[PDB]
DNA sequence: CCATCATTCGATGGG
């Protein structure tokens, strides 16, 4: 139902070019045997409560936000569920994110949890360890490709027909990133 | 409250 600026995808999904925000598109399947059926009423997209001095507000990071949401998402105990992340910056450590999402997997283990990240968020200097937690926890880590960005292009953003537009360095930066990110794996 | 930055989950500066 509530779907995405296109000007607001390609500003922040560009995996080139920073943001002091970050977006998250998620989606919901369940696993059956062997199967999975989509389930178009589980999927939407949200971004970061912004820091706000002014409130004393040091913000809520948008991977902290989608488990806010988990319960009213009325995922039921018993089936088995894969949710995937879009998240336009990889998650951070040094503020909890990691850990936290650590912690829901270990307690939901009907959850399986995908992570495609567009750029990597190495402003925290433990961005490493949140990669690493995050997989030895069991969440398939990833870069997005131009497959994933053209997939979430077509799914949340309010394109009004207008197919998926790659911006330049798509596929190149797409490649580094994803250098970077198994260098980060193989340890 | 915006505007800027060729913008690292905002920091500044101007009014
Ligand atoms: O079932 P396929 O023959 O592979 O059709 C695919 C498939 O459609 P769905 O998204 O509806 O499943 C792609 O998604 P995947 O299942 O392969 O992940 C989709 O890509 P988007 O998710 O990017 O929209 C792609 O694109 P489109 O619907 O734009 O044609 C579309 O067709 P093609 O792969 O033949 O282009
Ligand atoms: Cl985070
Ligand atoms: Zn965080």
């Amino acid at each position: 139902r509530h779907l995405m600026d296109p000007h607001i995808f390609t500003s922040n999904f560009n995996n080139g070019i920073g943001r002091h925000k970050t977006y998250l598109c998620y989606e919901v399947e369940r696993l059956d045997n062997g199967t999975s059926v989509k389930m178009d009423q589980h999927r939407g997209f949200l971004h970061n409560q912004a820091k706000n001095l002014l409130c004393g507000f040091y913000g809520r990071h948008a991977a902290l936000r989608f488990l806010d949401l988990v319960p009213s998402l009325q995922l039921d105990p018993a089936q088995i569920y894969r949710v995937t992340w879009f998240i336009s910056w990889s998650p951070c450590f040094s503020w909890g994110c990691a850990g936290e999402v650590r912690a829901f997997l270990q307690e939901n283990t009907h959850v399986r949890l995908r992570i495609f990240a567009a750029r990597i968020y190495d402003y925290d200097p433990l961005y490493k360890e949140a990669l690493q937690m995050l997989r030895d926890a069991g969440a398939q880590v990833s870069i997005m490709t131009y497959d994933e960005f053209k997939h979430c292009w077509d799914t949340f953003v309010d394109h009004q027909g207008c197919p998926f537009q790659p911006w330049d360095g798509l596929d190149e930066h797409s490649q580094a990133l994803s250098g970077r990110l198994r260098a980060i794996l193989q340890n």
